């Protein structure tokens, strides 16, 4: 990653062993559940493309997702460069060379071109772009691995309620609902859902009703 | 979060995958045990509102939970904006813009938006705010989950009054109960829940007795 | 806690997740084991009241052991009130207020204030008074849970001298005897309570004899 | 390894234990699967010529793949020697010499020399060199250690596409096939090797289909 | 411990969760077996009295042993004390007292105080001295707990020569042999604790023979 | 060990609780396999002879083994002393005495010296000379232990090639095997050991061929 020292200089550190087993244990326990999403973002605080390649390149299984996820990278390198098209032949000499989508992916660019980008004044941040990019793919990784649809998560007749909101906002949460819809949905299809002790009291309820009023409701 | 350096500057820190591993496990062991509080407070030392929201966001399980904290930071969001209208249209070239409650959360700011307002002279605490929105949720979380009202708390026949004390004032800490209630509850319903063989002995001693004289007493 | 940095200054430094952890599992394995007051000591070098109080706040069972110290720590801060007793109205502007009992135990005062009392020039060493009230409770609290008057540990027939020796001696440090008397306790209750065998061969030695003699003795 | 310290120096650090154990756990845990050499390349970090030879050294099993990979690195130690030769007979006083591929593999090079070619302006990168080596002998290694020919990967009839995927490119990763063969597959071996109700269905996609668009068709 | 900062000075820094949790960890696992002597010697490195009373504190058993200590570091103070008289009466204004045995042993002086001997130009080393004495005191306690006479440490009929040699070094080492005595039990001891066979062997050697070479012949 | 700060000054640092961890759980865990000993050598980059003393005294087994360390070391010691005599009587006051044998090993020389010595411009390297015996005397200890001779590693009529050859290299490494019998080994002895299927193809291939070449034939 790059990280700041003493003189007030941005200056590259290698990735730490405590951060390459910290990733490759969350994918070992966690698969491709959402939150391991806001875990690798965190992980790759500060990382330069050779680290987020480093990190995506440790993990052993899941091929088919990671194949997706090059395609992924592939389609935005793709628009980057329709964008952002680079001068054919020679560089200035001892002068930086625009970013092409392969060198913000790490494929065709250099450690030291990379560290040259994110710390120009001001950065081309292609450690920043290059985590957006895979970010986006691991977002439909998530959505395709997600087992089972919001409109299967219904209430058992002895299932606490508690525990039925948990599956219900779990289920939202991988099938990748947007906030509008899971704030929404505390008045619509999670009463709809829930056993027929429950939705008698929260359709007496009314309209306007907290989670957390619905919850204490049917406590 | 931000740490200062030796130039005498505070300046941001990565979350360590120390500090992202003790809170996914805390809240995989805890769940929301009222300790689990105190623990996320002391985790998010100088945290920004990008790392508040890294923690709450690597949590898998108890998306309820997860779902009304959100409400709860909405409606203090809501109140910042009601105390704190910030001007529409354009920002001073190259100042700083007034926060506003989506801003404080960190879900309309950037990392840089939000290190320029903790490192501002003086400081706008826009991390120390969110944390202060995200414990009031996670109060109400602990209240909802409490599974055993005080009143049910009694001593056993043959439970020593020592494991009586500790399940009551568990109970006490969960349910939320003011440290004036948890000083006053040992000369009220400490002794009412106490068994037959203690009651009498705790009633003999008087009022004004200490829990360690109390304790002593039914030793 | 408050450490230095390279500028010679001492410094806030976030409580660590190693110090948290290590403090919560050392109450989970060894309870109020006297040896946890001298690990509490160690873990909390360095802590404000802020600290102080999250290391007792992260503690999830023991609460009637809780509820004590907190009858201890408001004991202390009275005298220190007594004491010390801090004028009323205004703070003059700019300057640093006087601390109360509560802004000592980290109830009433701000990390800010409890930083500035601990860094003035004199230090006013709220976490060190802090410490020492927490640690009186502390010790009151081992004394409770202490399981075996030392008049009941007696050698077993067939129980090597030094098994009896170490139960003995863990058995005062729980009651806790002063140094005096586990120093004096050697041509006292110790032989006393060894067996026939044991008694016979150490009544023998003489008065004088070290511990190291009477254990060769009996070997 | 070689790190910059608060002069703007490149300086010599130890190996630690934790990076030193992390590659001798990954070696015992996933001997020689593909993923283990980003794993090797990241660990080493920095690492000079000897700090390469420690890792490869600290290694108990695998000793005939460790035996290839020293017929690997003397094959480019040779070739490096026939594009590199350097002057017989004499050093010129207190002058870096030129190194040879013995002193690149850091088998007669000293670790003063090494960081004296690592840190000269500008650097004659040795640790590099030899980490080029090194991974295309670790290369050689899982290619020789892949189990399965990717002819023999086909799905089983009640086998989930999405697990076939992972079986295809985790062994086209492990028999080493180019990113170009990887990506050209999705519309070749990958519908030929799948079973009868899939590959109607991909059969029936069309040409041009992703591999999010052909695993969403077989779910 | 005392720790050299960035301005070369000597300062305190407090000890680690990892330095005390290795500490009670070791005497958990290995009790007063001799190596546990150069692992606190080690773990003590830089060592403040109050550092060592915490290490020693911490641990939970043992206490028939950590009394004999007390009785050894009291009987070190006594012989200090006699050596080293300090003056009666008040202390110069703003000068260092001159330490007494307790003030060595950490329980009749400050840690200021202490900080104040360790970094005087030139040191008086209150940590070293008082290791000293605790090392005194643990070697006395290991040579107590020693099980075994090496009168009793003979070879079995069907014990390999190399299973022996290392009961009896171990003995030894726990009985507290000098090294010389360690050095030419070789040519004693050694071959008459031997079995039939291998003394026959050892016996023809003749005399001179290295460890090494009677391990060689009796493999 | 001895680190550089950042004055540009090597200054001694206290080994640390993972250092000292890591050497004992390896000699616990692998015993005196050929791989512990370049462990044993990262371990103690920096070292002072201080340092290596504390790592071999902190193993608890294997004392016939550290027995015949110390005798190795006595050897080289007493060779030093030939090459290197020092001048009998008084030291120049204030200035470096010049090492000995056993000042090298640690035994009769203090921290404060080894430090001169090794910072001294130029140094005077008493910490890698001492590691030089050190490792020495481990290799004598590692071909003493290897439990079989190279002449009986012979494939097993259904033992994969590559599980022989594994077996074949491990043995050489524990004889100490030069480089280049290991690399010869591969045309003679490791195709007289081979099964007969093996020995078939292995002997049709030529002469010439590489271990990779031979691995690949009898696949
Ligand atoms: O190296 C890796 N692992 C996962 C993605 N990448 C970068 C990449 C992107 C696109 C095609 C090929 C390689
Ligand atoms: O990202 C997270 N996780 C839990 C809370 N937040 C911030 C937030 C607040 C309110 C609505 C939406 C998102
Ligand atoms: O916060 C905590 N936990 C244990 C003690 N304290 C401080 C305190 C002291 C007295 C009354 C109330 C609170
Ligand atoms: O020391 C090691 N372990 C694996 C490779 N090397 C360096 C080397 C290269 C070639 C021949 C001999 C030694
Ligand atoms: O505090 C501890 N634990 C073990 C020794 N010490 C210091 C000490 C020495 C002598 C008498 C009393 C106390
Ligand atoms: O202290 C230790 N442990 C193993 C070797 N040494 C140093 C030494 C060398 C020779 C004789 C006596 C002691």
């Amino acid at each position: 990653p790059i990280v700041q020292n003493l003189q007030g200089q941005m200056v590259h550190q290698c990735i730490s062993p405590r951060t390459l087993n910290a990733w490759v244990k969350v994918v070992e326990e966690k698969a491709f559940s959402p939150e391991v999403i806001p875990m690798f973002s965190a992980l790759s605080c500060g990382a330069t493309p050779q680290d987020l390649n480093t990190m995506l390149n440790t993990v052993g299984g899941h091929q088919a997702a990671m194949q997706m996820l090059k395609e992924t990278i592939n389609e935005e390198a793709a628009e980057w460069d329709r964008l952002h098209p680079v001068h054919a032949g020679p560089i200035a000499p001892g002068q930086m060379r625009e970013p092409r989508g392969s060198d913000i992916a790490g494929t065709t660019s250099t450690l030291q071109e990379q560290i040259g980008w994110m710390t120009h004044n001001p950065p081309i941040p292609v450690g920043e772009i290059y985590k957006r990019w895979i970010i986006l793919g691991l977002n439909k990784i998530v959505r395709m691995y997600s087992p089972t649809s919001i409109l299967d998560i219904r209430q058992g007749p002895k299932e606490p309620f508690r525990d039925y909101v948990d599956r219900f906002y779990k289920t939202l949460r991988a099938e990748q609902a947007s906030q509008e819809v899971k704030n929404a949905a505390t008045e619509t299809l999670l009463v709809q859902n829930a056993n027929p002790d429950c939705k008698t009291i929260l359709k007496a309820l009314g309209p306007g009703a907290t989670l957390e009023e619905m919850m204490t409701a049917c406590q």
